[PDB]
């Protein structure tokens, strides 16, 4: 009934354990199971859920047909129970929109939802399952947000925008939103020169986001918010593990303010813990799609542009399609340490299986553990010559 | 726990942004969606929910077959979460009928339900999900009630009735319910000429209702009760933006107090915020069907009879249907002022697609903003042929 | 939190209001809706809900070939929504069965089942959702109960239950339950010959029961409870307005203390509301078969023997099939005294419909009004040429 | 909001009742339910429900394909209303994985998963629906647990784990969970020789767990848990009524404190309730094959090595298959004992029934009786003809 401050740090990473799984499109071969995609989990202090942007169809549905698409008007952010899919009868709709964002602030939830033509969007911001702040677009080029959780600290919670260009310079912003109403908002500063859905976690009065520079960087930009002071800065992830996708091969040193060259107007949602030597970057395996899924354990990554990996986890096979990633934290565990989580989308469908006319994923989840437990890879599991 | 009293005014309306949809329809392809028309939304002290009458069939089934009709004793007001579609899982049956009204006074909901062949209809006035009052048909003739949600202020909960035809003089009364019993009744008064369905919002202790005239109107006739007092006036929209269907072509001056001619016998529901120069009319696009929908800010529309159009919102555009729309508001949410909202029932099947057997809708709803937000179109969506 | 007490007596039934209908054949032709027959409704302080047998699967799946059989291992007791239809993911198991009665006492609920083959047969008795006392069969001879809500009286919850020949002298009980435990138990007294599924209502601390004399009565006969001194009586309505199914014609000279003859061995279960002149009959239609179904208002019927109809309301035509009926009332509702209700189940498939393999029912429910309301009648509404 | 203490003994067991039963298979012919194996029950203080793990697939599903098989990444254990199917839409993910234990300790609930490969699999601990703990393998072979619900006394929760070899010595542990966290945990000791998915009970402050031996016993393998002095013992049911399977023919006197020999490398996951005269054991009918099962009362089978049956009741028929069977009781019911409850797994499809090409089960529970009640067998009763 108090707004949650983020006073702990986070718990040593030694490893991750699975969270969660939803095995949504073997299930939903039989079963009415919402077609989705960029998904992720958020907590509230009593439930964690999945989260994730319907196609207001089903998969086996004749409406499934085009999925692809990523702005359409049957679209919606929804949530439901962690673990199981997204189904028709379970899920509940937070808000109507293409982009999205959700968090709680340890009093009651934030949604952010924008919907709308390429130029003309607009965000509605829901406080308490409510309308409550409107936010037309600023550059009139798809307006859009995280596609992951937001953080929230003594009530602010600050939410990163993109509107404009996605390959060139663009017009990000900087929301912090308080009971759905803005405080404040600034434009993007520091040397991050392309920002695109940041995956944000916080720690000791700290948000930190890992994004993407879709424009020329294989390297991801971050930018770190102090939610009392309500300011920010942004650089690169310096590590020359590069972490976006697709990407060229590995250097031995990376970028620290600028983007990391070799491959342009392109990239992947994902994310990375940075907490000196505990920090654990995720990545795809391959360097040209979006297959496998990796965490690298890359000590000070932030700021050692020589920074090389001293330990690893493989998630998802480089035989099996990955997806976007996301971080997220239960910020009302017991305990003395926040324990970093992460979800890996599981895209299924187009374009890399074009014998199905639809798009859509599963989700995987894993949280750290202390311990340095054994690997499992995680894939998805269906089977697209069924759906045929 | 105390009953909730109409002390704000309404919120300035600069333009309207989105608020839920289900996409019925496109979902219900593949999945149990019942068959619904005369849908509607309400909102309780803690949820807002979709409301509709069933046809007590989902629409792949066998039973869709038939579902033009309007008066079956297979029909149901049921509810179900916002923006989910109605399901024969997740659909709450608040009574049974072919009519219905429906709203919360702040401590329990009041649902009424009228049910009978035409000639011996009667209502039965639910409160707190218990059976209270019940009316028999005065006229004969198809009894019948407002299609929209009720509005309460002190625990008086006004509530219009019709019995009698719907192509001449009809027998319209003003119900006052308090716990689900009657406080009184009156028959209705004032220049308007034949009421239906009548489209209500409560405000500084007064209750607007836009209503159809059925009969000769292509204008809309209003009723304004005053709750506390118990007491009515009537008149029409004065304004020549005729916002009935099918109508003749606007003209440049509008009728204050007689029906607007040039149709006869035909209308379909809709709604209007009036509130001086914050005066918003919804209408189809088209004068012949109902296709499209917009929304005209029309200053003093109420009282000026050559008031036009500065400023509006599409809705739906002209190529795709439309159908009943209707006011409805969160009178529960913070904030020093009441949000206006709308739904429109966007119709699919038949009579103006008769490929398939059946006739559903789906729901889209919209809600007030400070900000002159940017315009999407909201269509249904589904595609006909995969019904075939 | 106290457990209710009988402390009102009937309101006066001027006509009957429609309450409930879940058009579950309609329904479940596309949408997985379970199999089920001898339905009851039964209410808790902050709900009512509808009860049925389950059969253990779906309407269209394949094990619904047999559901003709009454007894099976496959059978429970299940609740559901009011109004809904009994799905196979919003229904609740109360207990495992194929015989059952339930009631609230207040503070929770009390349920019971019986199981087992026709010479073990044991039942089970549930309280706050738990096993706590069970009773072997007495007679060998598929023991039984009521098919519909027993009544509670400040804690006291009598019971009828049967075990022995259904065309024959049996042994009777009436077992007084409190907290699911035995305070005694009685043997049948009074004139009534033989009793089977007992209808049961209470009002000013008495529960009156309508049973079905299986063995030889046309007419029904009547147990009187006192919940308080824990004793009974019985005899027959003495009217000539028959009201088991199938029947000879009406005579104008009923019998008071021994079954009206004309057929034997068979019956359906019935129900009435006898309170001197406001005495309310319920009956099939037809005299052969269960179809049809009508209300009749016959004054002092329990002991006119030549009392006949002053009033009525069809209920269910007679080119409908009907079925079981019984009656039940919510004892927490508002006002100074207990609405009358009552449920027709409407059966369909075997053995009247042998076109399809299995039989199923959907239920219709009424309470009285003290208005005279126009009647309608209430099908079961599906076409049983869609399941071919 | 207390922890549970086992204050009580075990009631008098004179037979066994009905308590629950969903039907699955032949529900699932229809509807989407979950295809599952390795069932159990167990309760919260205000409710009781099914657990099993699921093949993240439906039964109707393609994905049913291959589902014989028992450690894949689409498992997971999920909870369910008492006597509902486990359905994709009413199913609860408790965790992820393919071994699992779960228990209330009075203030909340702790389930523990097993995941990963067979070299390398870890357990998760979740306590409060949150991870708390995680323990890597300790001998690289199919790390795995009991199967069926874990004991607490004063918040202690002990549960048995085994690694290594399934038909050899392994490295059993005793773990002494509180709040989710390792209190101590402790090598197997005693004289049971293997040890695999042990079913528990407590009373007066002991915990009794019956085994399985899968390298050598016939006879089952008992450990006792002290939850106070965190210590244990172990032996074998001293009895000549063998309940492993497949088993050789009883004998006339068994072993305690080694496995009583016949047959190698096998077994089923079984239980007992060891106490004093008042002894039951359950087992397959069959010495062969997962078919029947029955209960014998055998009067100090735990140290009396020629003690044979005093009476007994057929759950299921030897012409019916069978399967795990493990046991549970209501910590929080009324009264002054606790009432010995068990469930049965009854596994359809592969091996036995290989015309499909999946492997699933359904589930029956009974509870005792002070009674002696009248028995019935109770069957899956699905059909495999259907599915074909
Ligand atoms: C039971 O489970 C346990 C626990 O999971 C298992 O133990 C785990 O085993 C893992 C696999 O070996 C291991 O993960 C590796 O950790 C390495 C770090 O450790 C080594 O180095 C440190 C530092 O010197 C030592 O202290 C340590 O002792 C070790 O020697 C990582 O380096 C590994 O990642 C690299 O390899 C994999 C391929 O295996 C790549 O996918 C990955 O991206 C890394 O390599 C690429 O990137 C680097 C960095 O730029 C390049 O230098 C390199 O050339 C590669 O680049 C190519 O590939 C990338 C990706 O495609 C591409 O972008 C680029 O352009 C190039 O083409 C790996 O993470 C766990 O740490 C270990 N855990 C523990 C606790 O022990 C155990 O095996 C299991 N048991 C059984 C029996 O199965
Ligand atoms: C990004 O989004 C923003 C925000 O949404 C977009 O900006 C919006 O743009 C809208 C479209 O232009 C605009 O809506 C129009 O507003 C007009 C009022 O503004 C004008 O007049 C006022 C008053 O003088 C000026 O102050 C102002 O500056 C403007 O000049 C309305 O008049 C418009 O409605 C009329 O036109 C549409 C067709 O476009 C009809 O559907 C509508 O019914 C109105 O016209 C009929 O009715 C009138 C009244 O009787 C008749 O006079 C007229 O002849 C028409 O009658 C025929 O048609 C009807 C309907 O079929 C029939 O019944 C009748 O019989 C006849 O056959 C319209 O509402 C928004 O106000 C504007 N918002 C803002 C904040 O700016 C922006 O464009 C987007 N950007 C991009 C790049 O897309
Ligand atoms: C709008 O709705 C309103 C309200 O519902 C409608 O008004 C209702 O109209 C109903 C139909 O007319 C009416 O119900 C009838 O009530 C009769 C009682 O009223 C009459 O008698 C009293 C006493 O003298 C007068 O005071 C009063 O003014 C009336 O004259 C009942 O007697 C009626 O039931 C009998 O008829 C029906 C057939 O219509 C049978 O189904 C029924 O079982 C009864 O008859 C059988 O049983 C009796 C008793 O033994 C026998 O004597 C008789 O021969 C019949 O027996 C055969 O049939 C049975 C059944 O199959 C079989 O078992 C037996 O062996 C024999 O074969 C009937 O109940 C409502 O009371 C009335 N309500 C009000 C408030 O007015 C209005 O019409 C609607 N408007 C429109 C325009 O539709
Ligand atoms: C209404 O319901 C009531 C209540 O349920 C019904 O009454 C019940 O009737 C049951 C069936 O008769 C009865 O159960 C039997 O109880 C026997 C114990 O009672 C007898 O012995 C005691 C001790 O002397 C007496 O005091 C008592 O009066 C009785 O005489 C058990 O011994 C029975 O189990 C044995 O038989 C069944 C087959 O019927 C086997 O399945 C079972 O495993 C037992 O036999 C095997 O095992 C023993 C022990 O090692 C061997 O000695 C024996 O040779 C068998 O071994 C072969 O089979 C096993 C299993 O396949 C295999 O592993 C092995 O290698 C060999 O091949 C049985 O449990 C209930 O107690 C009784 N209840 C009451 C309260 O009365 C009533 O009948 C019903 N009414 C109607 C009309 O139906
Ligand atoms: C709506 O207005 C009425 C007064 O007109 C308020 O009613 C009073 O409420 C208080 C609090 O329960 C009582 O002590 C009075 O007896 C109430 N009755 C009247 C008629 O005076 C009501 O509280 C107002 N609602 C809200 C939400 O404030
Ligand atoms: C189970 O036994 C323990 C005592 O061994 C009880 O614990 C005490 O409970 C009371 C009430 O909360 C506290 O004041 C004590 O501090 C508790 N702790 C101990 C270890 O003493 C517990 O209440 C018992 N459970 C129930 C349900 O009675
Ligand atoms: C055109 C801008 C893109 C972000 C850099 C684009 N975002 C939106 C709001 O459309 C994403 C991108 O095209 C898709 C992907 O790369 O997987 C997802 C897609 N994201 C969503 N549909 N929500
Ligand atoms: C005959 C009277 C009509 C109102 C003016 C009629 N109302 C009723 C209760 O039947 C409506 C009208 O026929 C249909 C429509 O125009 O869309 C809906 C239909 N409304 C409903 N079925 N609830
Ligand atoms: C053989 C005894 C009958 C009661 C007089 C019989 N009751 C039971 C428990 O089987 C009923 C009768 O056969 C069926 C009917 O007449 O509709 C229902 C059937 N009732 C149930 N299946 N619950
Ligand atoms: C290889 C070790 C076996 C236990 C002795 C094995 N356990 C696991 C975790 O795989 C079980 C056994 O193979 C199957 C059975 O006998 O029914 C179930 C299977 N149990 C599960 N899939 N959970
Ligand atoms: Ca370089
Ligand atoms: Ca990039
Ligand atoms: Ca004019
Ligand atoms: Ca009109
Ligand atoms: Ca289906
Ligand atoms: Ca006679
Ligand atoms: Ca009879
Ligand atoms: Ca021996
Ligand atoms: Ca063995």
């Amino acid at each position: 009934r108090d707004f949650n401050n983020l006073t702990k740090g986070l718990c040593t990473i030694n490893s991750w354990h699975i969270y969660g799984k939803d095995n949504a499109v073997r299930i939903g071969e039989d079963s009415d199971v919402l077609v989705t995609r960029e998904p992720y989990v958020s907590c509230d202090p009593d439930e964690c859920r999945f989260y994730a942007l319907s196609q207001g169809t089903t998969i086996r549905g004749k409406h499934s047909n085009g999925t692809i698409h990523d702005r359409s008007q049957y679209r919606a952010l929804i949530s439901w129970p962690l673990s199981s899919p997204p189904t028709v009868y379970n899920s509940r709709v937070e808000c109507i929109g293409w982009s999205s964002t959700s968090c709680h602030d340890g009093k009651t939830r934030m949604s952010i939802c924008i919907s709308g033509p390429n130029n003309n969007a607009s965000a509605v911001i829901w406080y308490n399952r409510r309308p409550v702040t409107e936010i037309n677009t600023w550059a009139r080029n798809i307006l859009r947000t995280q596609e992951s959780e937001c953080v929230c600290h003594n009530g602010v919670c600050p939410v990163v925008f993109t509107d404009g260009s996605a390959t060139g310079p663009a017009e990000t912003r900087i929301y912090y939103f308080k009971e759905g109403k803005i405080l404040k908002w600034e434009p993007l500063a520091g040397t991050a020169k392309h920002i695109e859905e940041c995956s944000c976690y916080g720690e000791r009065a700290e948000i930190t986001c890992t994004c993407k520079d879709n424009w020329q960087g294989s390297n991801r930009p971050v930018i770190r918010i102090d939610p009392v002071a309500m300011t920010h800065t942004s650089q690169y992830i310096c590590s020359p593990v590069l972490t976006d996708n697709p990407r060229p091969n590995d250097p031995t040193v990376g970028k620290c303010n600028d983007p990391y060259p070799g491959n342009n107007n392109n990239g992947v949602k994902g994310f990375s813990y940075l907490d000196g030597v505990n920090t654990w970057l995720g990545r795809t395996i391959s360097i040209a799609s979006r297959s496998g899924y990796e965490m690298l354990k890359v000590p000070n990554a932030l700021t050692d542009d020589k920074s090389k990996p001293t330990q690893g986890q493989t998630i998802v096979l480089n035989t099996d399609w990955s997806g976007y990633s996301g971080s997220f934290m239960d910020y009302w565990a017991e305990g003395e340490c926040y324990r970093a989580c992460f979800y890996v989308e599981l895209i299924r469908g187009r374009p890399k299986e074009d014998k199905v006319w639809w798009t859509s994923n599963s989700i995987v989840s894993m949280c750290s553990s202390t311990e340095f437990l054994g690997q499992w890879d995680w894939p998805d599991g269906a089977k697209i010559e069924y759906f045929l």
